[PDB]
């Protein structure tokens, strides 16, 4: 069974001694000193210019991780608060404090989108084609079969969790985030293989590369993760605080994609009401409703009452299966167990049929098949045959272990900015 | 009998339809003009060019004028056909105007089916089947099904377009049979190919998945059998003549008049290419004190209409009994007086128009754009399990042959715009 004192951890890469949370400056705390490293990083930066589905200029990635961060904040000090009560000694002894909680899951929220490719779970699955079936499947005989899986089912969790820690030269350890921080950004602990061992939400995908293996490694056994497999496939229990990092994010998408829609037009208004009356009665002040004349000021005060109510079931839903998920076995996501999964239903079904499987949406992503394969298919192309002046070119523009080299080519063309890839994909096209 | 080509049959009828006890306010063969003119399919010609895209020659004024020629035609044989056979009019109770609607209705479809880019846009299809993607296929398909694919053609994708069942609209437009007849200038099916010299045999009109339909038709119209084979063909509807009339009639001379307000024909041409056929007519008076050049040409389209509308009028009637036992061989055009005239105004607008590097770029351009969209649909066919060619589904389209026929449907209907839209984003470009 995991204990709270070991999943806490503020161990960095590389340390060579313990860092005891009553020893810290509070002024410069591990866990609050991890936000701002993220704010301030090339790859959080670059998602200004990283659009969601709807490319209204004003839905951007950057809005959606900070929105997740914040809600994540409020899941981890009211969740901190109550197992500091619960577990006294970790405050008595160990000196945590429950806004400790709020930073952790609000830094592994803040960072959970930063290594996604462009153009949604579409740009993962052009990744993948193209290893695939593309030019990319030349490789398969050159690969294990974790190497290649890696490939044909490219992860966006998995691609974040390498941006969070890759080493380079005079870059140890990447940001260098705290081993809590990285276990509760971790919501698949898994390698790529085996595929879907169970229905568990943490078996659906994996969240690590094999280029990573030896370092999630570290950071299971510091956190003390329980093993969950030990068949040469290794998998651990998830991190407690990764359900609330989950958390905040199903309800951000859930709620904000819905109030998106209804703002640009693809959702009538009359919907808004009728699927979120159940999430908002309690609160609701009817009075004031009544009185916004505008439908965006109306949508976002029930958006804005709806998420609170979700925050706060989370929360319990936490409390009451805490001993469970310690234990390694909850079976569910947080959100699963909603008394509103009726309701939240429809509001995400809703929003696919009408957002989702719109045409602008459908028209951007099967765009970004061909501007990813394109992409990939001339750094794959240079790698393979460095010495004529076209891949010499190529490798000026584009970038300047077999394996190795093409989780990196994946990484790096995950990580483009829309404005860098469309531009040097025009370039190699001429147009 | 005319009695018999003249038929008010609709797809399903379980009755006869006489035409004594017709509504006069809603005859059969004008309620098909409407139903053509409200189809989503004529609205669509707005956005379809003919070969300028000058966004005002679209495919929709000239199915238009078309179908205005036509019931002039439609109009002048029927009065004399009911002289020649009065028991039509005073047993039957047909009208001369009903000539001229079902020839009227017909003229206003005869383009619907057609692929953006004009022929090249056939040809693109058909090179698909042929040499490109399309050929895997070949091997799951009877000769005559792969035969509509390799030589993909417009006139038979708009008998289907016309008639074709969808849930909760069995039989498309469900247009009256004597129009459908008048609409069937190729009266055959895919194979086989190009069997004589005969206008009637140079394409064909039905594909395989419509063949049903028209053996319904021809025998309600009673069109004579030129096939006693499993290859089945008949004679043209008499009033198919008078369709491919107005259309070589429009297409010589509009074309020309297009050519020359374009700049892409001399306007000092048009005087030497047009006096045989207008200079008996022509006042040259007020063609001097015109002061615009679309004036000028636009007086000499109409002059060049009237003369070759009253003279295939003429055409006809000179070859009535020999169309109506089938054994007319040429068209109307071919047997007219100004035939040495026709074709110069024809080979000057392939000269200075079909050739020019405007219509030659459109085209190679219209090849890629249609082999693209082809190639994207017919590979969401073949694996319609993974995430992209769900989307491609989702994109452009929300038995083996009846599904490639389908898709060649779809992709020849799509407006000049979705087309190069939907290209766009395949291919990534904007
Ligand atoms: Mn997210
Ligand atoms: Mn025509």
């Amino acid at each position: 069974n995991a204990n709270w004192e070991h999943l806490l951890s503020l161990k960095r890469q590389g340390d060579t001694a313990k860092r005891l949370r009553i020893e810290q400056d509070d002024t410069r705390l591990g866990f609050e000193v991890d936000y701002d490293r993220i704010i301030f990083s090339a790859p959080f930066r670059s998602l200004q210019d990283k659009t969601q589905v709807i490319t209204d200029f004003v839905h951007t990635r950057l809005t959606h991780s900070l929105e997740v961060s914040v809600v994540g904040r409020s899941l981890g000090r009211m969740v901190g608060k109550k197992l500091l009560e619960k577990y006294p000694h970790l405050e008595q002894v160990y000196g945590y404090k429950f806004n400790d909680f709020g930073a952790i899951v609000a830094a592994a929220a803040l960072a959970h989108d930063i290594g996604n490719p462009p153009f949604g779970h579409s740009g993962e699955k052009a990744i993948g084609e193209f290893f695939k079936n593309g030019y990319g499947k030349r490789y398969k005989d050159s690969l294990t079969a974790k190497e290649y899986q890696d490939l044909i089912k490219f992860e966006g969790n998995a691609n974040g969790f390498k941006v969070l820690s890759q080493s380079k030269p005079g870059a140890q350890g990447g940001l260098r985030l705290s081993y809590a921080t990285l276990g509760a950004f971790m919501k698949y602990p898994k390698e790529s293989l085996p595929h879907k061992p169970s229905d568990h939400i943490a078996d659906k995908k994996y969240g690590f590369f094999q280029s990573e293996r030896a370092l999630f490694e570290d950071v299971a056994q510091e956190l003390g993760l329980l093993k969950r497999s030990t068949t040469d496939d290794v998998s651990w229990s998830r991190h407690p605080l990764a359900y609330l990092v989950e958390a905040a994010d199903d309800i951000c998408y859930t709620i904000i994609d819905f109030e998106d829609g209804i703002n640009l037009g693809l959702i009538p208004e009359e919907y808004a009401l009728e699927y979120m009356v159940k999430l908002v009665g309690q609160t609701i002040d009817r009075n004031k409703y009544n009185a916004l004349q505008e439908t965006s000021d109306r949508v976002s005060y029930l958006r804005a009452l709806a998420i609170g109510t979700l925050i706060n079931e989370s929360v319990d839903t936490f409390m009451k299966y805490e001993e469970e998920i310690l234990a390694g076995t909850f079976d569910q996501s947080l959100i699963d167990k909603s008394n509103y999964q009726a309701q939240i239903t429809d509001i995400i079904n809703l929003s696919i049929e009408r957002i989702y499987n719109s045409r602008e949406v459908i028209e951007k992503e099967i765009a970004g098949y061909e501007i990813l394969s394109t992409l990939l298919e001339a750094r794959c192309r240079a790698l393979d045959n460095n010495d004529t002046h076209y891949n010499q070119l190529i490798q000026q523009l584009l970038a300047p272990s077999l394996y190795e080299n093409l989780i990196q080519i994946c990484a790096e063309v995950s990580t483009m900015t829309d404005g860098k890839a469309l531009r040097n994909y025009k370039k190699i096209k001429g147009l």
